[PDB]
């Protein structure tokens, strides 16, 4: 196992456990599989208000601390501010609510989940009389200032963003009176959308790029086009898996580790959870890495097409 030093001095494990499951999956499963992830050796756990599972992920962490399996300081726990809470006065209460649900005193990392602000309220997806999601206009620099106060108050050890493009990152980085840079930008990133340009920008600013959907997403019909290619069926990934006597998933994860990306992996399957930790057991050659670099096709599993008219839609730019 390994960590990366963040630009605020804290350390983030380079392999993280993804916890999202669709609402049809019983919440008891998130409890069970987070315990299995910790037993397998995951120390970085990625949750969010949106996932409706912080209560269970927190219970799993509590249970493994009481086991003597880990200490709280050994676990890197991420939560995320949902887009209906971007107005600055709502940020600290949202974080406090997440902490209360997880029964934790602090999160290791708090992220702005998305730059696309939504109408404030308890509903996650507020909609108007014609069924359209109601956007909000919020200066994300004021949201960031509220995030900074959460770090000063000790409720988040580190703060970062998610789904930001380069221009959106620069707006934070160029903010007058900035106190804390975002430590990371959690974005969709895999061999079919490898974010090389955004990665280079983040590296130049000492911002860690954290990859989600690194195994090609859960392909839920509600949010992912069923005709998109399946990442783990890719011939190059499968040929490399055979060459290294690994699996295409492990190739996809190891690819990110070797280009300096922190990688998340969701699994609710005991054997695949344990398999994913084997990413540390082998290395891709330089030739292998160039072959995978060749797979990019700017394919967004989470394209959020119905939000393409949002002013902060991140894919309005080249990157
Ligand atoms: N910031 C954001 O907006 C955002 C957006 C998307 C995701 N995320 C985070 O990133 C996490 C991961 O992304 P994701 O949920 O899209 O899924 P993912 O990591 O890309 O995984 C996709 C699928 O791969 C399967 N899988 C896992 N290990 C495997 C293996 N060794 N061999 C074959 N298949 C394997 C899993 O199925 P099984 O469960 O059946 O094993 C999973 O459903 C999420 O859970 C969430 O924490 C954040
Ligand atoms: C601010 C943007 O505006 C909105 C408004 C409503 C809305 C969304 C975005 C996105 C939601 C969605 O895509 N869900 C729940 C599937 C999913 C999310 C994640 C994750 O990890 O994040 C994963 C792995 O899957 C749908 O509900």
């Amino acid at each position: 196992h390994q960590c990366v030093k963040l630009n605020d001095g804290h350390f983030m494990p380079v392999l993280g456990f993804g916890t999202y499951a669709p609402p049809e999956v019983p919440r008891s499963k998130a409890l069970e599989v987070t315990k299995l992830a910790i037993e397998a050796g995951f120390r970085h756990i990625d949750s969010a208000h949106l996932y409706n599972n912080e209560e269970q992920v927190g219970l799993a962490i509590r249970s493994k601390i009481a086991d003597g399996s880990v200490k709280r300081e050994d676990i890197f726990y991420t939560s995320k501010l949902w887009s209906t809470f971007h107005r600055p006065e709502l940020v600290r209460p949202a974080l406090e609510n997440s902490l209360k649900k997880a029964q934790l005193d602090y999160v290791d990392l708090y992220l702005i989940h998305s730059p696309m602000s939504l109408k404030p309220g308890e509903e996650l997806s507020p909609t108007d009389e014609n069924g359209k999601v109601i956007f909000d206009i919020v200066d994300l620099c004021t949201t960031w200032e509220a995030m900074e106060k959460c770090k000063d108050a000790g409720l988040a050890k580190s703060i970062g963003v998610s789904n930001f493009n380069r221009r959106q990152l620069e707006m934070i980085l160029n903010k007058p009176g900035l106190k804390y840079k975002p430590v990371c930008n959690q974005v969709e990133c895999h061999p079919y959308f490898n974010r090389s340009k955004l990665l280079d920008f983040c590296k130049s600013k000492d911002i860690v790029l954290v990859a989600y959907s690194a195994l090609g997403s859960q392909r839920d019909k509600r949010w992912v086009d069923p005709n998109s290619p399946v990442l783990l069926e890719d011939p190059v990934l499968c040929a490399l898996a055979k060459k290294h006597k690994r699996t295409p998933a492990l190739i996809a994860l190891r690819y990110q580790l070797q280009r300096g990306v922190v990688v998340l992996a969701k699994s609710y399957n005991e054997q695949r959870i344990r398999q994913n930790v084997q990413v540390f057991e082998f290395q891709l050659t330089a030739e292998d890495m160039k072959a995978i670099d060749g797979l990019d096709r700017n394919l967004h599993y989470f394209n959020s097409d119905s939000f393409a008219s949002h002013p902060n839609y991140p894919y309005s730019d080249e990157y």
